[PDB]
């Protein structure tokens, strides 16, 4: 039921996945799509302090995609853009739709 196409774009370097983080969660997980922002809603099991939400977010998606993931926008924001290097949009969508 979730459509990720409005939260992704494929660039020269890989795929930029646009997310909005909800911290203080009991489990890091994808919960839905913010259609007004074009972002994947991700609960993150970390407080919003010490870059701890960034660390958990990148661990989660590196494991999911099997590729390196860096934060390219929003290091100190809830609205973060994640560059997944060396991957196609088709691959990213397949992993998100699991
Ligand atoms: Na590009
Ligand atoms: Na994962």
């Amino acid at each position: 039921n979730l459509y990720f196409q409005g939260s992704l774009r494929e660039t020269s370097e890989g795929v930029i996945l646009s997310v909005i983080v909800a911290p203080n969660a009991r489990e890091t997980k994808i919960v839905g799509i913010d259609g007004t922002r074009g972002r994947v809603k991700v609960n993150v099991a970390a407080p919003p302090v010490k870059g701890k939400a960034n660390k958990e977010l990148m661990k989660f998606f590196k494991k999911l995609f099997g590729a390196e993931v860096v934060i390219v926008r929003g290091e100190t924001s809830r609205e973060k853009d994640l560059l997944i290097k060396g991957i196609t949009k088709k691959e990213v969508i397949e992993k998100l739709e699991l």
